């Protein structure tokens, strides 16, 4: 059915700024850092991204989509939903979680309004009884229902999240576009060292940062 | 120098609608076929898309992308701006040659500016003998001074403008977001044989559509 279909334009366009999913959540989180002094030039920002990074980022998304990843090429339908209820059970505040949710949910209607895009049975059935989805642990289910290698999966992500984490500094601090561009590369080797730990961690460091 | 630069994330970056260069120059020609009724719906815009992406697009910008990208590897400076002279000798009117001259020095300096990036002798002679860059000539010689492969390197740059021209119809028709998803999704095959063709051309095709 997905003769049609490249999923190396495909990543390109879910990870798009574009794909009508609305914005990510990350600004949530740096408006304190701004607003109390923290975060005042490309410096001070690189060192606020690449702590955030490292840590809820780290432990809650880039783990969660691994970890549905995973689920997913096993057809564990239960274990997405318990990775899911962790991470519903541990968001904090209740607007950011309904944000997150909210994220989610538009990211599967988003792919199933794609008629002409099968994402097989196993999607399907996610995306009929997930009650808590997340940008990350749907596109996990996503990527690993179509195929598409971790790593790659977990890279195009990666630097879309950041790109907009990136972006939300440049704007409110502010910063120039150039610093934000020397940010961005900064970060490649931050990148390759948070996707080698990704790949380390399982559901026992779930949430834990 | 460049042991901390991940070719796979740079490609990302100078892709991004966020890399600080100005904005591609796609809709200047999109603006006739609104205004005249042409194009009305989902369906006429790809057929619009379409016949644009395999013209001007094709013999103009992507071919021009693999014309210098394929001298930069010989070090041919002299082929890479007899190549920008045809196009600018070519482009009208006067008010798009300004724009694409415009976005081809943006993307030069923005690469530039990144001190930490060394784009290498070839580049950086490119750079200060160019005098009518275009954003497809100048990525072609920052992909082959970098030693990304040419097919991926033609596959983020057909991907960016196509979602450029693409959400320029979703604002301008109007359509919905979702057609703009499905228009996506359905040049995914026209991609591949726009890259296929791209790589049978050659300077004597340049700018004969």
């Amino acid at each position: 059915n997905n003769a049609h279909v490249d999923n190396e334009f495909l990543i390109l366009q879910v990870n798009d700024a574009v794909f009508p999913i609305g914005s990510y959540t990350h600004s949530f989180g740096l408006e304190t850092y701004i607003q109390q002094k923290k975060v005042t030039n490309k410096e001070s920002a690189l060192e606020y991204l690449k702590a955030n990074l490292s840590s809820q980022f780290l432990y809650t998304e880039m783990l969660s989509l691994k970890l549905t990843y995973e689920s997913a090429l096993q057809q564990d339908l239960k274990k997405i939903l318990g990775v899911e209820e962790v991470i519903m059970l541990s968001t904090s505040p209740m607007e950011l979680r309904l944000a997150n949710q909210k994220l989610g949910n538009r990211f599967i209607k988003t792919l199933q309004a794609m008629n002409e895009l099968d994402m097989g049975e196993f999607f399907n059935a996610y995306a009929q009884k997930t009650k808590d989805p997340t940008h990350a642990t749907s596109y996990g289910v996503f990527a690993a229902s179509l195929g598409i290698e971790l790593k790659k999966a977990l890279r195009h992500y990666l630097y879309a999240q950041t790109s907009n984490m990136v972006i939300n500094c440049v704007k409110s601090v502010p910063l120039s576009q150039n610093d934000g561009q020397k940010i961005l590369l900064s970060l490649q080797s931050p990148f390759n060292q948070l996707i080698e730990k990704t790949l380390e961690l399982d559901e026992s460091h779930l949430c834990t940062a």
